[PDB]
């Protein structure tokens, strides 16, 4: 009779994901805002320059999306990172779309070193051929929840 | 090989992306779904650590929830006016936290959401494919915490 929400055990909350992916996200997100917080490139303008390298030329609304950001808070480190010289705006179609620019390029290629550093530490020693199915289950389980 | 994420392959193929996205979704959901239960994903959070663990210091409840002790301690204090929680004593005396009946009702009452929903996160995958994907959050968090 497989454990169901509510679980009753610590050991069954254990193998529930939506309580896994949290507590490692907030470690995630909480050892890099304070090693960042050295560079001061804030997760703010950490997770949209790295979205636009990602994606390329991205509008705001797509931002605010692969970013994990609200739309108004997107667009106003939007307007810092072009003020800041390091992306621009542009327009294929009409509506208000970013880019990066090689100001933009080079900061990232310089924290880059420190998120790889924090990956590795993350994964630790999971098995390498394990950690691919499980991010292809994650990244599967992304694409069917939108 | 792959950091410098030029592509969205890569990028999605990055662990704390995918941690990142798929995390937002969930609790957005449930927040919203339960909005009219004004069970926020804090307040349901707590709860639902307080089913699995079963007595909890302000602390511990402030660990696995992923807050800040005095939020935490204000999330605790708004489900015991709800009539869900209450703070007890230790077998010392260390301050902790129970669910009550009702809030144990709660949970119950709510079950069918949540299943569901996570029905429809965790639903098509192989559930072999699944059971790795769980063990290994489940690895790579142990040797961060412990707790």
């Amino acid at each position: 009779p497989k454990p169901s929400f509510p679980y009753g055990s610590p050991g069954e909350l254990n193998s529930f994901l939506p309580y896994l992916l949290t507590r490692i996200t907030h470690i995630w997100s909480s050892e890099l805002n304070q090693a960042l917080a050295s560079e001061k490139l804030p997760t703010p303008k950490l997770r949209l320059l790295s979205s636009l390298s990602a994606y390329g030329e991205l509008t705001v609304g797509q931002l605010a999306t692969l970013g994990v950001m609200e739309q108004s808070t997107t667009s106003r480190t939007v307007d810092q990172l072009v003020d800041e010289g390091l992306a621009a705006r542009s327009i294929d179609q009409r509506k208000r779309t970013v880019v990066l620019t090689r100001k933009g390029k080079k900061k990232l290629a310089e924290i880059s070193p420190l998120i790889n550093d924090f990956h590795a530490e993350l994964v630790g020693n999971v098995d390498p051929d394990k950690l691919q199915t499980c991010i292809e289950v994650l990244g599967e389980i992304l694409k069917g929840k939108t």
